[PDB]
DNA sequence: TACAGATTTTATGTTTAGATCTTTTATGCTTGCTTTTCAAA
């Protein structure tokens, strides 16, 4: 695994290298980058701090196609796990929930929330009526309409 | 206007809610000293 991995020197081209293995543009793969920086030591491990700043970006940025298709986001872990070198898919899950910890109040990562609208994986528009309590907010027990009609070309064709 | 009755005035007692001030005790900072685990050789 290289989560157990202490004080690795990390090169500038790894990082990138990682990112773009993920699809991930040159402003939020430089941000980042730069948040690597700014923490490179007071670190102990890492890969750590990148996989769950790597991840965190991955469900914002592609939040469109993992709401059509849930599949993606197994699809995403299980090329993490490998990047890393392990098979226990909690790590992963440990590593993205104690970055986000360390992520949730700065200005870039609500500027990314804002840019791709992801606000813990709900728009806006859902989630000022979940926290007003609305009783008329959108449910997750009826099939999305565009997802009804994709079934149906997917029983047209 | 006289008058019985009802209310007001003056006067005091009973009980609870809260304020203030003092005295003794907990506690938080200062500073110097000893032990201990964690980021490099």
């Amino acid at each position: 695994s290289l989560l157990v991995k202490k004080y690795c020197k990390m090169t500038t081209e790894e990082i990138i290298r990682l990112c773009n293995d993920f699809e991930l543009p040159r402003e939020v793969a430089y941000k980042i980058v730069d948040e690597y920086n700014i923490n490179a030591s007071r670190l102990v491990c890492p890969w750590q701090l990148v996989c769950g700043l790597v991840l965190n970006c991955t469900f914002i940025v592609f939040n469109e196609r993992r709401r059509k298709d849930p599949r993606i986001d197994h699809f995403i872990v299980s090329k993490m796990c490998s990047l890393m070198l392990t098979s226990k898919v909690d790590d992963v899950i440990e590593c993205v929930k104690l970055v986000k910890e360390l992520i949730i109040g700065e200005k870039w990562f609500r500027d990314l929330q804002i840019r791709y609208d992801d606000f813990d994986g709900i728009r806006y528009d859902e989630i000022i009526f979940r926290k007003l309590g609305s009783m008329l907010q959108t449910t997750n027990i009826l099939v999305t309409d565009d997802q009804y009609n994709i079934w149906k070309k997917r029983i047209e064709m």
